[PDB]
């Protein structure tokens, strides 16, 4: 069994740089399976869908494997200005069009991309878990502001129209740092509020893991612990 991780810089392999990691980096301790790190720094559902990355996992899983994908901070922003990875508006089938690397580029929304891999994934039968967005830092002001994404929603939304599960990884990492508190969670955003650093990143993995306990997961056939602090919800 293979488990497929699809990220951004806050799941991948050396994080955004300068010290921080990813959660990705800090799954494979607590799986009995083999865990693949195929997130990388700086991607959106648009750019890992048009760099052919969704199209790469394909390739190699294989009935029994899983795939989590968890996007989200880097797809806002304006097309005005099209930096190559923000989504076209939308939760549906709605298609935008940009002018973007010397291409006259078909963008889709957010739930689209994800649901369109879903889909490539469950016809070969993988597992696949659609997992919302990590927080930046929520105590970047001193006091604890909850202020989900709309991605977060999003992914949700996406998981339920392709069939697939959905982990509520936000929730459960924004649940964390609250009780936490502000000194300890600044300390694990050394150089901006997004990236963490390797005790922040072992943090948010065991939060994504919680949320599997909790949830009922089916990732869960494959845990070699449930011992993780905080509680369900
Ligand atoms: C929530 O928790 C945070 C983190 O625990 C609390 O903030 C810390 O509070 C302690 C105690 O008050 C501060 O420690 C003091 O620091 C001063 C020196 O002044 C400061 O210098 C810091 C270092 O500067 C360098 O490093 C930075 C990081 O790499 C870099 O960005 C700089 O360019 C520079 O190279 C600096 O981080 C700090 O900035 C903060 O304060 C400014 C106030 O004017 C503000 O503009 C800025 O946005 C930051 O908030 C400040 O310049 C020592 O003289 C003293 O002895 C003592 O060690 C510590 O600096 C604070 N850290 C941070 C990250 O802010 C905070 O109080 C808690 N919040 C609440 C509401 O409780
Ligand atoms: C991109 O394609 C769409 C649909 O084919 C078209 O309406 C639009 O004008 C094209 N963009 C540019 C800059 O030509």
């Amino acid at each position: 069994t293979t488990v497929y991780l699809a990220g951004d810089s806050t799941m991948a392999k050396n994080g955004g740089g300068s010290g921080t990691n990813g959660w990705g980096e800090y799954l494979a301790s607590y799986l009995s399976a083999t865990v693949v790190n195929d997130a990388v720094a700086g991607r959106s559902a648009r750019s890992y869908t048009r760099e052919g990355r969704f199209e790469n996992i394909a390739d190699v899983v294989t009935a029994g494997d899983y795939v989590i994908v968890e996007f989200g901070h880097n797809d806002g922003g304006s097309l005005s200005t099209d930096n190559g990875r923000t989504d076209c508006s939308g939760t549906g089938a709605e298609v935008c069009y940009s002018v973007y690397d010397g291409v006259n580029e078909t963008i889709l929304t957010f739930p689209a991309y994800l649901e369109n891999a879903a889909k490539l994934f469950t016809a070969k039968g993988a597992k696949v878990i659609l997992s919302s967005q990590t927080p930046n830092n929520p105590w970047e002001t001193g006091t604890f502001v909850n202020s989900p994404t709309r991605f977060v929603e999003y992914a949700e939304l996406a998981a339920e129209v392709a069939g697939v599960e959905y982990v509520d990884h936000w929730s459960y990492v924004d649940s964390i740092y609250e009780t936490l508190g502000n000194a300890t969670v600044n300390s694990y955003f050394p150089i901006d509020h997004t990236h963490t650093s390797p005790a922040g990143a072992e943090v948010v993995a065991e939060a994504f893991l919680k949320a599997v306990v909790c949830t009922g997961t089916s990732l869960k056939s494959v845990l070699t612990t449930t011992s993780f602090e905080g509680t369900c919800l």
